[PDB]
């Protein structure tokens, strides 16, 4: 697909499915498009879409990594330890 | 609300990076894009990611971002 540089889909075990897209504009600049597609209880599809331009990618990335770190800090890990 | 950071840009787009806690105590990420219309009204685009999907969401986001970062350094 012309104008579409990269596209990946992520299914989850929840009603949320994500798309990670890299598109090219008229000038040849790239931009990111993150889409969440949520299936409502009724069966309708809600699409939430965020755009990030080439110029703000670095800051977007470092801020994403900082927010995710807060969650990764919280989450319980793999640990003679016996689970279940 | 566990964490909240705002990213201003030199454009009509502002981003929010939020970490919230639900009833159960599970964390979730919320990425918000605030788009400023010429009139002065704000468009809010919001994405939620549950704790259990955070690793896969992050690695997929980083793979897409890397594609852009590789272009700009070429
Ligand atoms: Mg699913």
């Amino acid at each position: 697909e012309r104008g579409e540089v990269y596209s990946e889909k992520l299914f989850t075990e929840s009603e949320r499915t994500y798309f990670f897209n890299v598109k090219e504009n008229r000038k040849g600049d790239y931009f990111l498009n993150i889409v969440e597609s949520k299936r409502s209880p009724s069966g309708d599809f809600e699409r939430h879409s965020i755009f990030v331009y080439e110029e703000n990618i670095n800051e977007f990335e470092s801020n994403l990594l900082k927010a995710i770190a807060v969650i990764k800090q919280k989450v319980s890990t793999g640990s003679s330890a016996r689970h279940n």
